[PDB]
RNA sequence: GGAUUGACAGAUUGAGAGCUCUUUCUUGAUUUUGUGGGUGGUGGUGCAUGGCCGUUCUUAGUUGGUGGAGUGAUUUGUCUGC
């Protein structure tokens, strides 16, 4: 569901969590950090996807949210001064949580329900 | 899918300065380039100013209130003496 992503975003972000990019993300894949990690398929040549599907394959469960120009506003990307968007773009390709932070239950049922896929 | 930051080693440099280049690696929204604006300045103006000090002046000199004289600026009080 919509809700425990950007419940485990602002968890991460408040604490540090997001690998905002992808070669900290990447990185973080590669150490023992990278806890979660949603990325887009609207990717052109589709090529940093499978590089991610291959980081996460080696910190195993991934995400398939759509809309990266979206993603990156939802992933707080945004200084977001106003109630509306107060900038022209911002995105984000691929997103990585380092830190749990706090723990809300309805987002640990939807992590083990991806789990277990 | 990199605003940016930093650097080993060499050219360069006086430098063991990643100042600049060769290559590449690191770093994550603090930044970078433009506008407004702001700071910093033993920059200018002491002939824009404050404060302070110096000097006129180490002398004994100043001042106003009622009163008198002048239309008045001013004067007497602040003086002939000792
Ligand atoms: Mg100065
Ligand atoms: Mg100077
Ligand atoms: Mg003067
Ligand atoms: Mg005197
Ligand atoms: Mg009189
Ligand atoms: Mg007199």
């Amino acid at each position: 569901i919509e809700d425990a992503l950007k419940v485990v975003l602002r968890t991460s972000l408040v604490h540090d969590g997001l690998a905002r990019g992808l070669r900290e993300s990447a990185k973080a894949l590669t150490r023992g950090e990278g806890q979660l990690a949603v990325l887009v398929e609207s990717v052109t040549e589709e090529a940093i996807s499978k590089l991610v599907q291959g980081l996460a394959t080696e910190n195993v469960p991934l995400i398939k949210v759509a809309d990266a120009k979206q993603l990156g506003e939802w992933a707080g990307l945004g200084k977001i001064d106003r109630d509306g968007n107060a900038r022209k773009v911002v995105g984000a390709s691929v997103v990585v949580v380092k830190n749990w932070g706090a723990d809300t239950q309805e987002r640990e049922i939807l992590l083990e329900h991806f789990s277990q896929q």
